[PDB]
């Protein structure tokens, strides 16, 4: 939607920018291989993980996130999706 409720967990949007700016790198990526939540994850459909790079919760975090390249370094980062009661 055009925000998150709770944690986002069930969010399921196009957000793929991160409070940084920075844009999501896709779920299906080769550079997340050994990362646990990635579309090759088993519950990749129940978790809205796939060949995408759109801001997900998959893990009871805080709110919506992605992994990214922090200057050609992989981390992740929370994304720029507003709160529906922000
Ligand atoms: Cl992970």
């Amino acid at each position: 939607s055009d925000c998150y409720f709770g944690n986002g967990s069930a969010y399921r949007g196009t957000h793929s920018l991160t409070e940084s700016g920075a844009s999501c790198l896709p779920w299906n990526s080769m550079i997340l291989i050994g990362k646990v939540y990635t579309a090759q994850n088993p519950s990749a459909q129940a978790l809205g993980l796939g060949k995408h790079n759109y801001c997900r919760n998959p893990d009871g975090d805080a709110k919506p996130w992605c992994h990214v390249l922090k200057n050609r370094r992989l981390t992740w980062e929370y994304c720029d999706v507003p709160s529906c009661s922000t």
